[PDB]
């Protein structure tokens, strides 16, 4: 008789599309296998700048305060552009909030499906490798949240500057987070970053080898962000867990999405110390499909399959939608951004043929 | 006959191994169009350690001062990680030398040649479409140079740092750079940044648009770092010069350079406001390969191609190396790294290849 609490926040773009086919997948979840979820929802991104003045409210980060779990879609879009910087979507809300939460591990899982070959973009003989990859992203600190940062100065010496700064502690804790998800898994963490030249990339390339230490059955790799980009590519079967700061860890994850066959594809879960969990899609809020019901909710939809994993360890659920996942694909069932030629499904019909295989 | 006089600085790993090839190829297009290369030949990075303790010798730059053009191989690997930070051939060589000639401006041209798209490890429809973009990257400012840049505190406060900061007239130049060169391709600039987080970003993109009005005949796009990533493996055909900031130009270009077949296949030339230049491969010096004779030397051996070209409008000279790189490739000789179940030519091979078909 497990009832818990998710606070649902669908922002902007696809967002809401994508976020009531998940909504849709898990009330069958619920009932098949034994649980209560109580989804109540807020405005959050440009919708809560219309619907409240703010791109995050008080009500609205109250509402998540209160819940076992977060589920959200995501923000920022091309009618926000021209508020102040700090008062947009991205800066506004979702920046915040992983703030807030010190949500600092991020996670991205990125894996080519039995039998979908046709569905990745790269050569067949590669594609035919498979590959099944978890980007472990630091996701609360870095050039995204570091100070200084601003704009001085005026005319041609107008200076612009952000600051990528890591304190110890922050790398030691995703790292940490790294090798015990590679504990679970392949025993391999490839760390990214670019030593060779940044100071902060020595601080963490020291670290990481450290904290390698503590787990002596893992082998431990390092990359450059620049030959991580070609690796993905031409090897993308030699990865297990890819250890990354916030913004490598942000280019690589969009670049392991493409390569499963679309932005589309990819889940993630952004985790705490203590576990408390937001689940969004990778990517953003595709503005040049939004409002039409095409758009892949595969990745919105798995992503409360890590809910269920991660924030309430009901694997069998969430396997449940995993394999779910697989059989509509296997069967050739399908929106717009996958490879293969043949009638696309909408949205509203993937989330369907999806709830049907629960 | 006066001789234009080349530093000759071919580095660490590969370096020296396709240096060889490149001055094999130069002697015989020397011969053959009617002009002279006067080699100088200077120790730099990892060598210039063993043989100085010193990455930069005085005489090496010396050497470069007193030269027409930069012929560079590649610096760095495993021998020196141990080396305090600023000893390193990376940052001890390359970007002081980079940042002495002030040579702002780095071209790479990603090209993948009609016929070889086996060579591509895009999926054969995509690879269809062609590729043939130039990567024009801000290469003396930015976070590889910016201040602050350190380490401070201990114990888990130890925070190590580095500035991405940008002054406007840094991003007019290098803007410049990029229109000027779509003007003389296919007039489409697209613009990398981060603009919906970074300041540097925003500063960047409000530039370059300004810039674009000075070039009413070129179409500007804006991305994302991320998105770049995925839209250069599922569109390549769709790029023409892609204008990035030091750090995302860095990245981008391996990306590219893997969808060409290799990262052996990319050259690139670095030019200052005068026009003087240091070329090199954009790569490394592949420590995994060095000293086994089978790295790609065609990167090198491009790389002089866009010295000839660029320094001295030797274009006659620089358009028979291209064509001498693509007949050897269409003839079916591969070196390792281009993906064939041949037996693969050495390093030596391809470049008397390449010399016996100009
Ligand atoms: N998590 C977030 O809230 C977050 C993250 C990234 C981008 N964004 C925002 O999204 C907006 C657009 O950014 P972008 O275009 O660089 O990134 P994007 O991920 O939104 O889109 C990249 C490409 O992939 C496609 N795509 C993304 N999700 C898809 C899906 N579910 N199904 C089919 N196709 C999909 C898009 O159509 C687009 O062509 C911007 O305002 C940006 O700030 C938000
Ligand atoms: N301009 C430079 O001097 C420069 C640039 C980049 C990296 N580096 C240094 O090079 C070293 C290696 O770095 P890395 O491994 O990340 O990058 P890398 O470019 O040297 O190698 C990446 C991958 O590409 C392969 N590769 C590169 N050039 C090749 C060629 N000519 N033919 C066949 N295969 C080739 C390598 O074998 C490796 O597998 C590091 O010390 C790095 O600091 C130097
Ligand atoms: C929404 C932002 C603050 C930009 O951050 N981007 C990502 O997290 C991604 O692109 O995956
Ligand atoms: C050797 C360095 C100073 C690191 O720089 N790397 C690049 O420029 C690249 O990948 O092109
Ligand atoms: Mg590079």
């Amino acid at each position: 008789m497990e009832s818990y609490n998710i606070a649902v926040l669908a922002g902007d773009g696809i967002g809401p599309e994508v976020m009531a086919e998940a909504i849709k997948v898990l009330n069958r979840v619920q009932e098949k296998f034994g649980f209560k979820l109580n989804f109540n929802e807020f405005f959050v991104g440009g919708a809560a700048i219309e619907h409240c003045g703010y791109p995050l409210p008080a009500e609205t980060l109250k509402g998540c305060d209160q819940a076992d779990a977060i589920l959200f879609g995501s923000v920022g879009g091309p009618k926000w552009t021209n508020l102040p910087p700090d008062q947009q979507p991205e800066r506004g809300a979702l920046l915040p909030l992983r703030k807030h939460f010190k949500l600092f591990c991020n996670l991205r899982p990125a894996t080519l499906y039995k039998g979908l070959e046709k569905f990745c973009p790269l050569r067949a003989d590669i594609a035919a490798k498979g590959f099944d990859m978890v980007v472990v992203r630091e996701l609360t600190g870095g050039i995204y949240f570091g100070q200084p940062k601003g704009r001085e100065g005026d005319g041609v010496q107008t200076k612009a500057f952000d600051t990528e700064v890591y304190y110890k502690y922050e790398i030691e804790r995703i790292a940490r987070a790294a090798f015990e998800a590679a504990m679970k898994r392949n025993k391999k963490v490839t760390s990214v970053d670019k030593a060779n030249v940044l100071q902060s990339s020595i601080l963490w390339r020291e670290t990481v080898t450290e904290m390698a230490k503590d787990y002596p059955e893992v082998t431990l790799e390092h990359i450059y962000i620049d030959n991580a980009t070609m690796q993905l590519i031409k090897s993308p079967e030699s990865f297990d867990v890819l250890l990354c700061s916030n913004i490598f860890g942000d280019i690589i994850s969009d670049e392991a999405a493409m390569i499963t066959g679309s932005m589309g594809m990819l889940p993630s879960a952004s985790l705490n110390e203590e576990g408390f969990g937001l689940y969004e899609p990778a990517g953003g809020s595709a503005p040049d499909i939004a409002g039409k019901g095409i758009a892949n909710p595969i990745a919105q939809i798995l992503s409360a399959a890590m809910m269920l994993r991660y924030s309430f360890n009901l694997n069998e659920a969430a396997d449940a939608i995993e394999s779910a996942v697989q059989k509509v694909l296997a069967s050739g069932h399908r929106t717009a951004d996958l490879a293969d030629d043949s009638t696309p499904v909408s949205t509203a019909e993937m989330g369907t043929l999806i709830t049907q295989a629960i």
